[PDB]
Order: structure tokens, then sequence, then C-alpha cells
DNA sequence: GGACATGTCC
DNA sequence: GGACATGTCC
């Protein structure tokens, strides 16, 4: 069995997809999303709102997991972790282990997990349906290193894989998106989309 | 008493001064020295030959200490250390503590010291006079982080202070030089000397 | 070695 | 935000 989680999109029976806020790139903003690249550009430890959309309501006890993997085949097998510098920075919120790249803020039932076999990190919260009048649920993620962090992601792109899972562990839905954590999300999104057009 | 070692040049009664190899900058070389800037440019963990010159022979038991401090007044008080990434890299040679920035290679009597009061690191070897026919003694230093290392020197310039000390601890001589540890010593020396001329 | 990268200065 | 920085790609 593979030690690398599938990144394969699975809309599933509940019509699961992700949504992202608009947009830009007015200024080198804190967080911006490129539909063309399927890529979030954001800043170190800043809020990244991700929306969960479903057509049919998941059953009670459904959970939402986020996990990072390296996007490139050459790096897929390596566990995505915080670099040694940021790991020792004591910026923990009391819940997140200092090694974990991805945090969820503002959730009283967050769980941080480390796979006993793959050693990969993930963070889980309960799924909750939208309030009446709302079409989605929003989770605030934080990425606790820059993509460029020496001894950590080291300039390698990652994907965040979001899985919708029932109590029993059945996969109900899966989506994923590329992430670049950088100093200037607005600038870098512009640069990448222009290189896509010209050279892609 | 100051927790910051003096960088004040002291040629002393023995006529102590430093010498550096020539030069460049043919290519982005591994190690190059700028007389105008009093600055060594070198690469991570590569050999940096430093020559010790004296007019009168130091007495037996004389020692040679190297220590780094931040050059800028704003950073002088902070101890110069390896970054967390390089510290944990297990590149130790069996003698140097993994936190120490400055190593001496090729010396059977090297001592690595940490000041009980200032916590500053230094590395010491016995002073030895030149062989007959030679005008100097050469020590091979290594700098085990780049100047840019996140969580370490963090792009701040350092000075290396070389002290000639007798057995008893008397200061016989002192010299110092700025260091930039970088990927492209040749390129950066050229850039800095040109900015000195134009803007200095 | 030239171009590109990507965090920082101002 | 433009210029500069500084490690990396090729
Ligand atoms: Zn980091
Ligand atoms: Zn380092």
């Amino acid at each position: 069995s593979s030690s690398v989680p599938s990144q394969k999109t699975y809309q599933g029976s509940y019509g699961f997809r992700l949504g992202f806020l608009h947009s830009g790139t007015a200024k080198s903003v804190t967080c911006t999303y490129s539909p063309a690249l399927n890529k979030m550009f954001c800043q170190l430890a800043k809020t990244c709102p991700v929306q969960l959309w479903v057509d049919s309501t998941p059953p009670p006890g459904t959970r939402v997991r986020a996990m990072a993997i390296y996007k490139q085949s050459q790096h897929m097998t390596e566990v995505v972790r915080r670099c040694p510098h940021h790991e020792r920075c004591s910026d923990s919120d009391g819940l997140a282990p200092p090694q974990h790249l991805i945090r969820v803020e503002g959730n009283l039932r967050v769980e941080y997990l480390d796979d006993r076999n793959t050693f990969r990190h993930s963070v889980v919260v309960p799924y909750e349906p939208p309030e009446v009048g709302s079409d989605c649920t929003t989770i605030h993620y934080n990425y606790m290193c820059n993509s460029s962090c020496m001894g950590g992601m080291n300039r390698r792109p990652i994907l965040t894989i979001i899985t919708l899972e029932d109590s029993s562990g059945n996969l109900l839905g899966r989506n994923s998106f590329e992430v670049r954590v950088c100093a200037c999300p607005g600038r870098d999104r512009r640069t990448e989309e222009e290189n896509l057009r010209k050279k892609g």
C-alpha cells in the first residue's frame, strides 16, 4: 500500500467541492486564489479561508481532514513538515504540535494527527452544515512555513488535500489545491499566471 | 564588563597581522578577499585559508582564537550561532559542536570553547611559527552557515576576530575581518566593491 | 555566467 | 510597489 495519500478528486455522492474567496490581485494581499492554476497563494501564518460546498447533507459525525503532500513526483514520498527554525519558534497555539505545517484556527474540536505508518501530519475538524441562508461552510487554515523555508518545504510546491470522511472513515469526498506560501502572494500569482499563458 | 569582545585591531609587540590568498574574482570562486572592504567572501563549509604574520616570534604555548560577532551595532550583543537547520544536519567532524559557526580543519589540537558568561563560541589552535623559508603560518577556517541562513545570521554581516594569546591569556595581538558566506563570493565581492565606489 | 527566485528595504 | 537580495537553474 502506498505511503502517499491519493490526490484524486472525488466529488462523490454528496457533491463535495471547495470554494475560495475573491480574489485579486489588488496589492500583494495576504491570501489569493488562482482558478487557472488551482493554486492558493498566501502568507506565513495568515488566515486562509476555504469553503466547503455540498449538494446533499453529509451524515452526523462527518469530519474534514486537511493534509499536505509535495506536488512533484520527485518529492511526493517525503513527509511535509515545518522547517527546524519555525518548529522551534514557540508559536504554538496550545493545540497544534510545533512540527505541523497546517493549522486550523477558531475551532474548539480540532484534532492534530500523525499517521502511525506514514508519519504524515493532518488536521481534522467536525464537518458542520451551512447555517440557513448560507450555501457553504468556511474553515480557516494557516500554513506555518513559507514554501521557501530552508530545511522544510525548500521551494517545493505542495498540494493541500481536503477529504470529507464519515465517522466510520469512509471517504465521502476529496478535493485538493496547490499552495504557495510566500511573502508576496499578489505578485507571485501574477507572475505564475503570466508564465502559464506565455510558456505553459 | 561588556559581553561583546573588542574588535579593536592590536598589532602588538610581535607585529601581528593577517594575510589572505589571491584573489580574483576569477569566477564565483569558493573563497575571495577584498582589501578595500576588509572582507572575506566564501562558500558554506569551504576552506578559507587565513595567514598569520608576525615580526617577532611569540613565546611557546601561544594560542590562536577565532570568534565571530555581528558587525552592526544593532546586532552586536547577539551571540553568533549556526541556524537550527544546519545545527541538526549531522555534518559534525567529530570535534566541532554542531552549534558552532566557525570550524578549524586539519588540526589535531583544535579546541572548541563556549564562554561560561557570554555563551559565545570560539575555536582555538596552538600558534606555530612558520617553517624555515616561510614568512607565515596558515590556518584553514570553515564557516558552517551562509550569512543568509534563516534563524541564524539572517543576512546580517559578521566579523571574525582573530586573537593571538599567550599561555597565560595575555592578549598579544588582535585582528579582524568582515565575512560574507554566500553562494557566489565572486559575484558578491564585485557588487559590493562597485557599490562602495559609487555610493560609499 | 546569465537568468530567475523570493524575501526585504524603503 | 519598485528596487534590491541572494540562492538556484541550466
Ligand atoms: Zn519554516
Ligand atoms: Zn545555516
